[PDB]
């Protein structure tokens, strides 16, 4: 079993599967998990969906590594053996976007904030080949995700970084924070370096009101929490300010 010193641990209902850990959520949802080793300190674990809708299957987040995400895919091959139509990756930081280059070896059509894609040179990553764009209520806009099935796709404003979106899977009581969103029983917000300390606690419970009605939280570094995820995290977002 793979114990990260970062990430929730493996439990009953986790399958390995080469370096990565997959865990069905839904019917039609799965939890991928990746790790890195940070020598010295050991494994980080992140998280993010894969989704089947009908007859292709959707991905949000890269691995860490090209190689990680080529394992997902593999992953996908075996399990499913359905084609990825698309991947929504959540902000421009190695966790979420490290993989990029293996999904576009593969073809699969990549889609990340426009602003993701303009930080990506500045963060090491490679850009998306398609950009997202976010009405004033944070609600994408629909020309710029087409035929995304059920990922409802939310930008809740700057948090973790400016640039953070969220993904609600309609059809389920499912919604994606990515980086944004800590565990119920966390003690620290992670890497507040990019973030925006003043907006973060209104951006956690924007979130929150875009899928009131999600039970099951899901996000980078913990297993899926209840909806105290998001309330917990804005209770610390709150003492930034
Ligand atoms: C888990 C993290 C504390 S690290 C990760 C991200 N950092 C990276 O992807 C870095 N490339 C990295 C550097 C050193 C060790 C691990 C990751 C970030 O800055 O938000 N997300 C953070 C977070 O979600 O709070």
């Amino acid at each position: 079993a793979i114990r990260p010193t970062i990430g929730q641990q493996m439990e009953t209902g986790d399958q390995r599967f080469g370096d990565l850990v997959f865990r069905q959520l839904a019917p039609n949802v799965w939890q991928h998990t990746s790790y890195l080793d940070v020598p010295g300190f050991g494994a980080v674990a992140s998280n993010g969906l894969i989704v089947r809708d009908g007859g292709r299957v959707l991905v949000v987040d890269t691995a860490w590594t090209d190689d990680q995400t080529a394992q997902i895919l593999n992953w996908i091959k075996q399990e499913i053996n359905l084609p990825v139509a698309l991947a929504v990756v959540t902000h421009a930081h190695q966790d979420k976007m490290g993989g990029m280059d293996a999904l576009h070896a593969a073809g699969i059509a990549t889609y990340a904030n426009a602003l993701s894609n303009q930080l990506a040179p500045q963060e090491g990553m490679v850009a998306a080949q398609h950009s997202l764009t976010f009405a004033a209520n944070g609600w994408v806009e629909p020309a710029t995700a087409p035929n995304f099935g059920p990922l409802k796709v939310f930008y809740p404003g700057p948090g973790h970084t400016s640039d953070n979106i969220t993904v609600g899977i309609d059809g389920t009581d499912i919604a994606f924070g990515g980086c944004l969103i800590k565990d119920s029983k966390a003690k620290s917000l992670g890497n507040l370096g990019d973030a925006d300390t003043e907006h973060y606690a209104a951006s956690a419970r924007a979130f929150g009101a875009a899928f009131p009605k999600a039970s099951m939280i899901v996000m980078s570094h913990s297993a899926p929490d209840s909806r105290a995820a998001i309330t917990h995290t804005a209770r610390m977002a709150d003492k930034l300010r």
